């Protein structure tokens, strides 16, 4: 069936950013027909997978809990109520969350509408290998069916994926038990052998039976009755397909195919990539694979044999995918070396801490991390993607003399170093204080990421290229102001002192003792790394 049909009303209006003007070129891109073809392989794996989620169960979430997850800027519903009502349980957003409830648990069949939508995302005009991206496509249903969804699932999504998928699920990590993760894995290898597998379109290749596949993942959970006709209602009438209503409210069109704003759009992504590349495995023969999935982002460590052999078991694995209904958009190379592994835009790196020891950390090019800051400060935006890349890239050389830097400096000038900033990290929104900084990045990353130095010559390359490329000052000038910030962060006393000592203890040449941070513990980011919510509508204080 086709991913999409489209009427030929227009997807409407809601360095640079994608815009509805080029949501035609991607419409081109993500219509098209699946052809699926399932074997033995697929079969068994699909019910080892089946057998872990047995294990589960799940709760029911009351509406408060499920209200108090939405996001204070989430889409205004069409029935009279926005974001603000429903986290302050209006009795007009309660009644009709209520009524959306009740209709689940009553009606089986008809098919829910959503809003198709151009995304604004800011991209690196580049006109070197190739051009500008179209802008990508977001399905959402209304307000009160994105509440609902989280009153059935929530708990299944936050619960099952790491019970099915165990170490392999990727969203269950912070970024240094992710470096931890890959190295122990290559390291295990005789002799390893590594591979991202790139899915072109993967959310088009998902097809109406890998929705069901996934539903009969979730059903063996036990589930409370209404979360078991909540799931079950919501499959058949959101998630496998629906009409399609722009932002003038025609009809656009129809999908068969995975929308990109559901709750379960993340973990379901995980769990069919995860069952197509674990069979895929099989089909190819790789020996002893370790795999790590991220939605459509997966890679493979296996154990090689040898240069032809391994060219071979990736044409197999390919073959696979592609029967499947996962063709690639680029051919998966197969890898000697962990640092030329690119997933998830990133790539393990190696630097060393104060005593000489070699640590790992993951980096990435930092052209659209900084493109997207530059926007963010131009703009004022309600979400601020810099705080993310800070804590997330935290070791890399491009977060501490640039962002870091950056940043601390137009807080200590606005007086707002107290002022907490919503910033969305990947899929779920998180309220940050700032002065928490160096806590967060100990968690997260270990006390070596206030310590890394002789980074590698071709990541400090790609760094001071990228400076020359969008016209932002030299790595020198980036220490100058450094010493600046750290010098009035001192000065300040309490959380600020704190601040100017780890975070910027690079920039000066008698270094200070960096023992762990007291405050460190206490920080609760039990619900940090417990899963994926991308497109999920999720918030947490
Ligand atoms: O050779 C030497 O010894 C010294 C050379 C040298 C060169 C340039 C400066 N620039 C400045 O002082 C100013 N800009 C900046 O000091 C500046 C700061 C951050 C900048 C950023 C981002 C970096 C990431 C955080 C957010 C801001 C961008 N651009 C920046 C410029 C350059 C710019 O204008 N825009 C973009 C566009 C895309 C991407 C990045 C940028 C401030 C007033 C005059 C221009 C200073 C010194
Ligand atoms: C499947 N792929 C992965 O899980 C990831 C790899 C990777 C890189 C090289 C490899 F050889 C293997 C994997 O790098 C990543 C970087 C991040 N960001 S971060 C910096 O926040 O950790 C990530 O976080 C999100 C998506 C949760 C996931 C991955």
């Amino acid at each position: 069936s086709m991913s999409y049909t489209w009427t030929g009303a227009l997807i409407t209006p809601c360095v640079y950013a994608t815009t509805s003007r080029s949501a035609s070129l991607r419409q081109k891109k993500v219509t098209f027909d699946r052809l699926q073809v399932l074997d033995d392989h697929y079969r068994d794996v699909l019910k080892e997978m089946k057998a872990k989620a047995s294990t589960v169960k799940a709760k029911l979430l009351s509406v408060e809990e499920a209200c108090k997850l939405t996001p204070p800027h989430s889409a205004r519903s069409k029935f009279g109520y926005g974001a603000k009502d429903v986290r302050n349980l209006s009795s007009k957003a309660v009644n009709h969350i209520r009524s959306v409830w009740k209709d689940l648990l009553e009606d089986t069949e008809t098919p829910i509408d959503t809003t198709i939508m151009a995304k604004n995302e800011v991209f690196c005009v580049q006109p070197e290998k190739g051009g500008r991206k179209p802008a990508r496509l977001i399905v959402f249903p209304d307000l009160g069916v994105r509440v609902c969804e989280k009153m059935a699932l929530y708990d299944v999504v936050s619960t099952l994926p790491q019970a099915v998928m165990g170490s392999s699920y990727g969203f269950q990590y912070s970024p240094g038990q992710r470096v931890e993760f890959l190295v122990n894995a290559w390291k295990a290898k005789k002799c390893p052998m590594g591979f991202a597998y790139d899915t072109r379109c993967f959310d088009s290749t998902v097809t109406e039976n890998d929705i069901r596949v996934e539903e009969s993942i979730y059903q063996c959970c036990d589930l409370a009755p209404e979360a078991r006709q909540a799931i079950r209602s919501l499959t058949e009438r959101l998630y496998i397909g629906g009409p399609l209503t722009n932002s003038k409210g025609q009809n656009c069109g129809y999908r068969r195919c995975r929308a990109s704003g559901v709750l379960t759009t993340s973990c379901g992504n995980t769990l069919t990539c995860y069952l197509k590349a674990a069979a895929a495995c099989r089909a190819a023969k790789l020996q002893d694979c370790t795999m790590l999935v991220c939605g459509d982002d997966l890679v493979v460590i296996c154990e090689s044999a040898g240069t032809q052999e391994d060219e071979a078991s990736l044409r197999a694995f390919t073959e696979a995918m592609t029967r499947y209904s996962a063709p690639p958009g680029d051919p998966p190379k197969p890898e000697y070396d962990l640092e030329l592994i690119t997933s998830c835009s990133s790539n393990v790196s190696v630097a060393h801490d104060a005593s000489g020891k070699r640590v790992y950390y993951l980096t990435r090019d930092p052209t659209t991390p900084l493109a997207r800051a530059a926007w963010e400060t131009a703009r004022h935006t309600p979400v601020n993607s810099w705080l993310g890349n800070i804590i997330m890239y935290a070791p890399t050389l491009w977060a501490r003399m640039i962002l870091m830097t950056h940043f601390f400096s137009i807080l200590l000038a606005q007086e707002q170093l107290e002022k907490a900033l919503d910033c969305q990290i990947y899929g779920a929104c998180y309220s940050i204080e700032p002065l928490d900084l160096p806590q967060i990045i100990q968690r997260l990353h270990g006390l070596s990421a206030f310590s890394l130095h002789s980074y590698s010559p071709g990541e400090i390359n790609r760094v001071a290229s990228c400076l020359r490329k969008l016209g932002v000052p030299p790595l020198r000038v980036w220490r100058h102001r450094a010493r600046s910030v750290r010098a009035r962060l001192l000065s300040q006393g309490g959380r600020a002192a704190t601040c100017g000592k780890y975070l910027f203890n690079w920039a000066v040449r008698t270094k200070l003792k960096l023992t762990p941070i007291p405050a460190a513990s206490q920080l609760d980011l039990s619900s940090w790394f417990v899963a994926g919510y991308s497109g999920g509508d999720i918030y947490h204080s």
